[PDB]
């Protein structure tokens, strides 16, 4: 799985250990080994949410499977909780786009997962 | 709806007010209120189009519905027009990927829109 | 086609010629004219892969057609090879998401490719 957060929160406000916390929490949430979890945080972005430049985040979670109605509700609670606690971003200023990827459409290690 | 633009145009060439103009015009174009619109501009990027480093842009528009052939032609005219007028990017050096998101695959405020 | 690479490798470690090589090799691999190839490299990113912040890359290839099982395996060998040779990223620390875009869902030059 791959989780990306783009945010206008400044770099210095991203706490040490945030990438490792995201890795462990997403490994637990997706049921996949941490070795497969990729995380990417992009601070200092020029972005607005609802016309406002107060703290916000635009995010995506891609996974081969483990994506669906109830699962995505759970991921949204988990990830909004982490963004609120660690980055001080209100959950109503976060969007997360979820992508269920087919194995043939994910390259890795000179091939794909197909 | 969520609109992202990545461009090699420098930050100082992004005019004041641009995020608000994008918010307003996308609200009108999609039929969703400004409150739902997120916009994200990423200047100073290392990118080429057709092998050339002349000004260019790679963009995304994500929406739950309101995506389709005629609508996407209209969005492209609107958004290429804005990028040409405000960022001086030729419309033939812009790509915009459109994504019709399922409500269950969009998270916000601790849940999803399903 | 459009290829994006996000990496924690620093900007100074991206060699001169990288975007040009990606453009030429992707034109060759996809069979599309280089005039239609867009490339984008984003170094200096805060990211981790599998619990490690050693060099890694999260990438996307979007194309109208030219996407499929065998084609994506070939692209992954080509692109992981380039990332290893030029950026010193191990191929097992690379993810590439492939997207077969409908022509009506790609804006360009004030319209779509439909
Ligand atoms: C971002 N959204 C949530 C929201 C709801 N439905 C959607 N439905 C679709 N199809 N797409 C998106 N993006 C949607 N987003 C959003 C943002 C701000 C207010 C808002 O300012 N509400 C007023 C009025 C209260 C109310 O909405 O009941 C307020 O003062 O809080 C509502 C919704």
């Amino acid at each position: 799985p791959m989780f990306i957060v783009n945010t206008n929160v400044p770099r210095a406000s991203v706490p040490d250990g945030f990438l490792s916390e995201l890795t462990q929490q997403l490994a637990q949430a997706t049921g996949k080994p941490p070795q497969y979890i990729a995380v990417h945080v992009v601070p200092d972005q020029l972005m607005a949410f609802g016309g406002s430049s107060e703290p916000c985040a635009l995010c995506s979670l891609h996974s081969i499977g483990k994506i669906g109605g109830a699962q995505n509700r759970s991921y949204s609670k988990l990830l909004c909780g982490l963004l609120a606690e660690r980055l001080r971003i209100s959950p109503d200023r976060v969007y997360i786009n979820y992508y269920d990827m087919n194995a043939a459409n994910v390259g890795w290690n000179n091939s794909t997962f197909a």
